């Protein structure tokens, strides 16, 4: 269907270990979307043609407000091109950068529009284990949505291609190559409302090595200024032992949240 010539291309939108994501616009229609570029040769060096499938499957059939569209993919000898909906407001990393912390009203609602949507994914037992700022895009009314769906799987599941880069945000099972399951996704949501109101994660370190004891023993302490209702949901999501995690109901209906979020479950 779909080639490079239905497209005239712009400027690049970012980039990722594969991935290299333009803006685009497609030539009869003049719809505007991204494109994601992946070189194949780098696809199979690398040996992660399953994770391609993955990503491919599981995001162009889900349907929900705060999760990315796929609309589709081509390739041409060199590359893999997928077809996606365009974030105008771009990452919610970049966000993070340009204000060093967010207020509280700010990650209540963030986290609220993930609870929306990990709730969504998981009721077709769809786990994303790549819950980070540089994979969460805003839309046009500044609304949060999930992408990236490179690293998700059906649950339960085992590890078996390596973790190339940081560990931050992983729980303590996945790191260990451990058997894990949807569990997974709520850590990450702790390890994230901890960033968003401190404006760093809470077990960065200089090194893997020191990076990787801090997560296995659950090591973080909490700035002053950090509330008593935001410390509370944040040690709930950060147990060791998964089973120990709050429900994604829990996490809508805490008081923290609903007194600081300004949308609904
Ligand atoms: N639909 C999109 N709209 C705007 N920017 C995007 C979009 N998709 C990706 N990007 C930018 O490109 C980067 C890489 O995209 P991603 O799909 O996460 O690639 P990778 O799989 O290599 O991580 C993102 O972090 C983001 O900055
Ligand atoms: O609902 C859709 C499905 C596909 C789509 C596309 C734009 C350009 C190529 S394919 N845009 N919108
Ligand atoms: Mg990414
Ligand atoms: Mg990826």
């Amino acid at each position: 269907q779909w080639a490079l010539e239905d497209f005239e291309i712009g400027r690049p939108l970012g980039k990722g270990k594969f991935g290299n994501v333009y803006l685009a616009r497609e030539k009869q229609s003049k719809f505007i979307l991204a494109l994601k570029v992946l070189f194949k040769a780098q696809l199979e060096k690398a040996g992660v043609e399953h994770q391609l499938r993955r990503e491919v499957e599981i995001q162009s059939h889900l349907r929900h407000p705060n999760i990315l569209r796929l609309y589709g993919y081509f390739h041409d000898a060199t590359r893999v091109y997928l077809i996606l909906e365009y974030a105008p407001l771009g990452t919610v990393y970049r966000e993070l950068q340009k204000l060093s912390k967010f207020d509280e009203q700010r990650t209540a609602t963030y986290i609220t529009e993930l609870a929306n949507a990990l709730s969504y994914c998981h009721s077709k037992r769809v786990i994303h284990r790549d819950i980070k700022p540089e994979n969460l895009l805003l839309g046009s009314a500044g609304e949060l949505k999930i992408a990236d769906f490179g690293w998700s799987v059906h649950a339960p599941s085992s590890r078996r291609t390596t973790l190339a880069g940081t560990l931050d945000y992983l729980p303590p099972e996945m790191i260990e190559g451990r058997m894990h399951d949807e569990k997974v996704d709520l850590w990450s949501l702790g390890v994230l409302c901890y960033e968003f109101l401190v404006g760093k994660p809470p077990f960065e370190a200089n090194t893997y090595q020191e990076t990787y004891k801090r997560i296995s023993r659950v090591e973080f302490t909490f700035p002053d200024f950090v509330t008593e209702g935001a410390r509370d949901l944040i040690s709930r999501l950060l147990k060791h032992n998964p089973s120990q995690r709050p429900m994604l109901r829990e996490v809508l209906e805490h008081p923290w949240i609903t007194a600081n979020s300004s949308k609904p479950s």
